[PDB]
């Protein structure tokens, strides 16, 4: 199988704020939708309360070192767990935060990186990988428009 990030960085890899996005991006999150329907989606604990409620139509494997509080979505309390509970599929999902995706990025062959073209205040970054690592396999910018607030550039990175 194989093991993937999407993510949505703006400026310095910042990907979030007091537990929130700190931007509003429709189009990036239909291209969310669009590459984790179907899939398994594996988050911390803190993303699911930062989304608030089940992704429909997918599995959403929630990693976290206490009990789960929710019947809705599977809890495991392991890198290795999370991977198992999402069976035999093509692709797992890893959707962040900041924490899972320093734990899932070693494992990953392939990224799903939106970058946003803001500048915001951040508490938590997307991590630091090393570029000659990976090989950019797609390329999509977008100016701003009536919808969107920034301009953002999606990007799928493949694991050389
Ligand atoms: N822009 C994006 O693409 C994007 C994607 C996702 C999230 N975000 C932002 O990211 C921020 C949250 O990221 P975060 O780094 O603060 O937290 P996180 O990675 O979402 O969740 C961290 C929590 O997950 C659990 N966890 C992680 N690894 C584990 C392991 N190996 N074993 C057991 N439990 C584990 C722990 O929960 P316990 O404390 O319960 O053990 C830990 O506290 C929010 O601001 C959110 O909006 C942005
Ligand atoms: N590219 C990307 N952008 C993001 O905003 C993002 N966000 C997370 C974590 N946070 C969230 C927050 C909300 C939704 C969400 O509501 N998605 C719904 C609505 C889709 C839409 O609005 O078009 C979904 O069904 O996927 C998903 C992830 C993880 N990876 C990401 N990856």
């Amino acid at each position: 199988h194989m093991i993937s990030l999407i993510a949505a960085l703006a400026v310095d890899r910042v990907i979030g704020m007091e537990n929130a996005m700190p931007w509003n991006l429709p189009a990036d999150l239909a291209w969310f939708k669009r590459n984790t329907l179907n899939k398994p989606v594996i988050m911390g604990r803190h993303t699911w309360e930062s989304i608030g409620r089940p992704l429909p139509g997918r599995k959403n494997i929630i990693l976290s070192s206490q009990p789960g509080t929710d019947d809705r979505v599977t809890w495991v309390k392991s890198v290795d767990e999370a991977i198992a509970a999402c069976g035999d599929v093509p692709e797992i999902m890893v959707i962040g935060g900041g924490r899972v995706y320093e734990q899932f990025l070693p494992k990953a062959q392939k990224l799903y990186l939106t970058h946003i073209d803001a500048e915001v205040e951040g508490d938590t970054h997307f991590p630091d990988y090393e570029p000659d690592d990976w090989e950019s396999v797609f390329s999509e910018f977008h100016d701003a428009d009536a919808q969107n607030s920034h301009s953002y550039c999606f990007e799928i990175l493949e694991r050389r």
